[PDB]
């Protein structure tokens, strides 16, 4: 926190929606089998 309050969202769409979408769902396909 400390204003807007905008860092907190900022961190968790890098943390949430990129681990998870840059080799885990247009890739993986080609990878698990």
């Amino acid at each position: 926190h400390a204003d807007g309050s905008f860092s907190d969202e900022m961190n968790t769409i890098l943390d949430n929606l990129a681990a998870r979408d840059f080799i885990n769902w247009l890739i993986q396909t080609k990878i698990t089998d």
